[PDB]
């Protein structure tokens, strides 16, 4: 089981810091983040086995989504 944050449709990182622990081993974690023509900006993640390595097909312009096989990798 992979350890990553856990933080929907948040916009502060102070806020952002309730890490969880993956169903099983082998499910990837990602980052997205949000930020428009303003000033705030959201951040999302989820852990699942379909996690491209880079999403330029899809997933991009205002929300781009990163993978990542790290520990807390979507910390930042």
């Amino acid at each position: 089981m992979l350890l990553c944050y856990s933080c929907k449709a948040q916009v502060s990182n102070e806020d952002c810091l309730q890490v969880e622990n993956c169903t099983q081993l082998g499910e990837q974690c990602w980052t997205a983040r949000i930020r428009a023509v303003g000033l705030l900006t959201v951040i999302s993640k989820g852990c699942s086995l379909n996690c491209v390595d880079d999403s330029q097909d899809y997933y991009v312009g205002k929300k781009n989504i990163t993978c990542c096989d790290t520990d807390l990798c979507n910390a930042s």
